[PDB]
């Protein structure tokens, strides 16, 4: 099937200003989309905001302003933040969008007509902050913001409350066996593997039915009405998950503004998502509820769900009220946007709760970006080594030459597999392993000495170095989008050779190609002092 590669981030609650968790999730989405664009594929990358529900509505009341004005303002902050981060996201969806609401009502009606929605009751615990139903096994004792005894979620530590309401119920219990068949038939569909195992164990134990409506007063009338019953509102999570279907059906003009909702997802060739990027905190919604709704509705299921961990800073909880802030834009103005992105994607794998420190940020910037990648770009482009300012024509290759050439040739196959898992950390590590080998080769060959002693030998060494730098930079371009352009300009790599799988091949840029012009004193990544 040739189709548009469809990658998504979660749509974020607009109860508070955007922060590092949101930036991180949308970054992963952006990187995956960018890599598929360098491969020459059609891509639709989606992000946005989750704007209905009790959580958001009560955050608006706290601030003493209307939900409409509140959500519009905070969604504006998210848009601004993501523009400042310099992503290449194709659309920003808001659940208040009138076309999204039509799609939610459509899906509801499908579920209902399929016989999978009935009027029942939920009597049980609920976390307003997570908008999540919890069993007694998933709560424990704790303290509310008055320091009085209460119950809290074991998952998140937020205050839980007991709910007893006539609700419309979705027959989730009936989808157990189909969900299990799905997980087993597609053993790569949840990443990392231990989270896949977690999902399977939970579904094995049995699934209760799920409340998909609430009484309208509980939500302060800030939600989508249930079709044919204006006393009930659609569960914010059914509403929110539907953004993925809605986005797959929106024609967007070149300004990023939605102009049209198509009738059938096949028209845009996006649905279902090839990758849903999510945090570990929202796995059950995406890996259990969502596919069950899709099965009920007769819609295709997503191919992969990738669930990452949670950031700390200086080995502590990130929080402004606690006195540990981690502002991405502040760190990006200090160290660079591409470099901050590199660090966030290099420092932690999806299976870990990563940790930022200025010390370690500087160690990676200096060690990897400046000393490994940056040093090598400067060397192979300098007037001292590359006296003709061009790609030289190589002479005969030695066995050592070819050992390096083999690593460069193998790199795209390997990086590609890692990007497709997706495991961005391993793709980056694979690229830098090759950068390190190129460096060791350059040290070994000492091209500076060759400029006088063996000009013919220098041609070979310099050519291999340039081509290694080009290939590694190409595979890093999803991670370092701005810096890869600077590097390609320095190398004088023609535009046409900066994307497409044709250019993953060793030898794509011909000898005789002229380097770009030098700028006196320019440097790609500048080292920072240990502070
Ligand atoms: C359909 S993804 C919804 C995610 C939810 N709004 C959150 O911030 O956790």
């Amino acid at each position: 099937v040739e189709k548009v590669f469809f990658v998504t981030s979660p749509i974020y609650y607009v109860n508070a200003a955007p922060h590092i968790g949101h930036v991180y999730s949308t970054l992963i989405t952006d990187v995956i989309g960018r890599y598929h664009r360098v491969k020459g594929e059609r891509v639709f990358a989606l992000t946005g905001t989750d704007e209905h529900g009790q959580k958001v509505a009560e955050a608006a009341k706290q601030k003493q302003v209307s939900p409409y004005d509140f959500t519009t303002a905070v969604a504006g902050e998210f848009k601004k933040c993501f523009e400042q981060m310099d992503y290449s996201i194709d659309y920003f969806i808001r659940t208040t969008n009138e076309q999204h609401k039509a799609v939610v009502k459509e899906l509801w009606t499908k579920l209902e007509q399929k016989g999978d929605i009935y009027l029942g009751r939920y009597e049980g615990w609920y976390s307003i902050s997570d908008e999540s139903f919890l069993t007694p096994q998933n709560i424990t004792d704790g303290v509310d913001k008055d320091g009085n005894p209460c119950k809290v979620s074991l998952e998140s530590g937020h205050v839980v409350t007991w709910v007893s309401e006539e609700n419309y119920m979705f027959r989730l219990s009936a989808f157990r066996e189909r969900l299990l068949e799905w997980y087993h038939a597609n053993p790569g569909c949840i990443v990392p593997e231990f989270r896949r195992r977690e999902v399977i164990r939970a579904v094995e134990k049995g699934l209760p039915d799920l409340s998909v409506s609430r009484a309208r007063a509980t939500l302060h009338n800030w939600a989508i009405p249930v079709p044919g019953n204006p006393d009930h509102c659609v569960y914010v999570w059914l509403d929110a998950l539907t953004n993925y279907l809605t986005g797959s059906r929106l024609r967007v003009d070149e300004s990023g503004k939605e102009v049209s909702l198509v009738d059938d997802f096949n028209e845009l060739e996006r649905f279902p998502a090839d990758v849903h990027v999510i945090g570990k905190d929202i796995l059950k919604f995406h890996a259990i509820y969502w596919p069950a709704f899709l099965l009920s509705a007769g819609l295709p299921l997503p191919k992969k769900i990738v669930a990452h961990g949670w950031w700390t800073k200086d080995r502590k909880k990130i929080s402004k009220s606690l006195g540990n802030v981690f502002d991405p834009v502040e760190k990006a103005e200090e160290f660079g946007y591409d470099a901050l992105k590199y660090f966030l994607l290099r420092e932690s794998g999806f299976s870990d709760d990563g940790d930022y420190s200025d010390k370690n940020m500087i160690a990676r910037l200096n060690g990897e970006l400046a000393d490994t990648l940056g040093n090598l770009v400067m060397r192979c482009t300098s007037a001292k080594i590359n006296v003709n300012g061009e790609w030289p024509s190589p002479a005969a290759y030695t066995e050592e030459d070819e050992s390096l050439i083999q690593l460069i040739k193998d790199l795209p196959g390997t990086a590609d597999h890692y990007y497709l898992i997706p495991d961005i950390q391993k793709a980056i590590i694979a690229v830098f392993d090759v950068l390190r080998a190129i460096n060791a080769y350059v040290t070994d060959m000492a091209p500076w000495k060759l400029v006088k002693t063996d000009p013919e030998r220098l041609r070979t060494v310099l050519y291999i170095t340039l081509e290694g730098v080009r290939v590694t930079t190409l595979l890093l371009s999803p991670i370092l989008p701005r810096k890869s352009v600077v590097i390609f300009d320095m190398l004088g790599v023609p535009e046409v050779h900066r994307k497409g799988i044709e250019n993953f091949e060793f030898g794509a840029v011909p000898p005789g190609t002229r380097l770009g012009p030098a700028v006196e004193g320019e440097v790609l990544f500048s080292k920072r002092s240990t502070e």
